[PDB]
């Protein structure tokens, strides 16, 4: 078993990893182990003198804040889009754009950016009068607190993974993951999407064919769009990943939903298991979410997505083909 | 005691009350007495049904968590804030721009903002890896704390001083409460002086005098920079409150600066006891601040606050001139 898990994570750097395999090899560590490996194939340990055992023992304390009975929002997730991140981060168009540490920073919010997610919304919790919600004034709740979570939890027993940076470079890095975690709040997507347009619309390239970003407002704005990316890029994987993906989604949405009819509230979107349209619901995120983003974000590194963007669109065609 | 109690809090319409003596005179529960009698006199308890008991409650309490031992930011500034909102409240360039519900979230707000304020600022927290900071990911951090407070502490046996209104009612409070207190972070001033200036040369007025302001945004705004300018009202007030509230804010600094000497940190600006100019940051403090600040909200309501951007004016001429 450890010589397939070796041999499944050997396709790290690439889009459609068998992360479902994964976690089943690893014993139900695909965030540990995939966040390991990703570490060694950027040499982020040397780099920033990281004890291996300092890293694992975060990473596992990490894992266990994940929810194991929340069907989308756990462990998995954080693992597919860590590695998400980590290929996207690879693009030709972006190569020796960013620094390590805001590779660092890019890869710890992914890591981090779900922790300790419950299974229902923004929106159930503030409606619900939860105690996360008036903790955080109903402001991006469940991004403060997975935030709030991932960086406590540097603070365990052997968990400082940042003990040798500098404090300029955990200063700097604890403002690029807060930036790029709460980007992550579904609420600024129109927002988020938007600058990305205009940035492509008035993208510029050095002499080297990468991306030109001089200032920390367009950096960060890459991160935390290609986090985002990230975060929605199940529709644009090998559809047998894809609707494994949409099964887990559509349990966590059925489940708020028997809580908000259980409780005599509207029911959210989606979250109605008597009325619902899982291949409609797919087909409409798609075409209003997944890829317009997707298709702007490959605008920004063309060609280097088209395979990406090629499999969004087959699969967008195939949850179609399934409605008449 | 309690007579002489009445005849200052008489003047609860005027700009000046006396309330360190109201703070003396009850028994160090300035906030409790001053909201009771404003709610009165802006009619607040019949209008939203609020028990007359549960409304003294939870002031009791809400005045109980503000710490007695911080020099400034303490519930005497709790309730001179209050005090200055509702005065500012009856400008006549603004007769009743906002309905009730926004005069009480204004009001409300005012009562809570500073709630469990420990005398160290922002950056303070930020800078000693402070638990609140780990919690609020370094985005005001106070403020947001205040708003969790002030509204958790509804949550204590007859203390829901909002039981009657309807849950919309309850739901428009809230935000608009989150909207006002989140702006009294001096780290927007700058933002919201702006808008205030923005809102000045696309100003809208009747003849019959009042402001005219349509969308929320707007209004908010006002509100937002209403609370603000109360919040920074001590070098507008009479001459003898200013310079009580100055020894005060001056004492919280220096304590704040003895903890930033004695732990290595850089000493903020005004908090070094060895190194203070407190008649000169007084006067830098109205020439950039504070002045600006009441001078483009003088424009806004021209000329409604003239005696009290005359009366900044004077001060800073004192304070000026103590200065060899
Ligand atoms: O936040 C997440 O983790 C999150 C995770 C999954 C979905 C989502 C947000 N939002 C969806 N829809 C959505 C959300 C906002 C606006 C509009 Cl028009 C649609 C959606 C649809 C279908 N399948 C999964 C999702
Ligand atoms: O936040 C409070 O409660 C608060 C309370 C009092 C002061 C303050 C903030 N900020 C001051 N100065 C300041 C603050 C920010 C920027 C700049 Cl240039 C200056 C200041 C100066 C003099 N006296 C009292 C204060
Ligand atoms: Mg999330
Ligand atoms: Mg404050
Ligand atoms: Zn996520
Ligand atoms: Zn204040």
């Amino acid at each position: 078993q450890e010589d397939v898990l070796a041999k499944e994570l050997e396709d790290v750097n690439k889009w459609g990893l068998h992360v479902f395999r994964i976690a089943e090899l690893s014993g139900n560590r695909p965030l540990t182990v995939i966040m390991h490996t990703i570490f060694q194939e950027r040499d982020l340990l040397k780099t920033f003198k990281i004890p291996v055992d300092t890293l694992i023992t975060y990473l596992m304390t990490l894992e266990d804040h994940y929810h194991a009975d929340v069907a989308y929002h756990n462990n998995i997730h954080a693992a597919d889009v860590v590695q998400s991140t980590h290929v996207l981060l690879s693009t030709p168009a972006l190569e020796a754009v960013f620094t390590d540490l805001e590779i660092l920073a890019a890869i710890f919010a992914s890591a981090i950016h779900d922790v300790d997610h419950p299974g229902v919304s923004n929106q159930f919790l503030i409606n619900t009068n939860s105690e996360l919600a008036l903790m955080y004034n109903d402001s991006s709740v469940l991004e403060n607190h997975h935030l709030a979570v991932g960086f406590k939890l540097l603070q365990e027993e052997n968990c400082d993974i940042f003990q040798n940076l500098t404090k300029k470079q955990r200063q700097s890095l604890r403002k690029m993951v807060i930036d790029i975690v709460l980007a992550t709040d579904m609420s600024k997507h129109m927002n988020l999407l938007a600058d990305l347009k205009t940035m492509v619309e008035t993208k510029k390239v050095t002499s080297s064919g990468v991306l030109l970003l001089d200032n920390y407002s367009d950096r960060i704005q890459v991160l935390q769009n290609m986090v985002h990316c990230a975060d929605l890029s199940n529709p644009t994987k090998p559809l047998q990943l894809y609707r494994q993906w949409t099964d887990r989604i559509m349990e966590e949405f059925f489940r708020q939903g028997d809580r908000e009819r259980e409780r005599g509230m509207e029911i959210s979107p989606m979250c109605d298991k008597h009325n619902a349209s899982v291949e409609k619901s797919q087909v409409g995120f798609i075409d209003y979410i997944v890829h317009p983003l997707w298709e702007t974000w490959a605008d920004l590194v063309h060609p280097d997505a088209q395979d990406i963007l090629d499999t969004l669109e087959d699969n967008r065609e195939w949850y179609q083909s399934t409605i008449p």
